[PDB]
């Protein structure tokens, strides 16, 4: 509510793209989950060198 923008989000070149977010519906939590799973692959790959670090 009051954007008033109209130079983003508001063509018929952009709204094809809004209609593809609410379909798929993850737009906001699938970039998070390729963020937080990849603190997760950079956390467990640090951790088990340091335990392979005593050989």
């Amino acid at each position: 509510d009051a954007e008033f923008r109209h130079d983003s989000g508001y063509e018929v070149h952009h709204q094809k793209l809004v209609f593809f977010a609410e379909d798929v519906g993850s737009n906001k939590g699938a970039i998070i989950g390729l963020m937080v799973g990849g603190v997760v692959i950079a956390t467990v790959i640090v951790i088990t060198l340091v335990m392979l670090k005593k050989k």
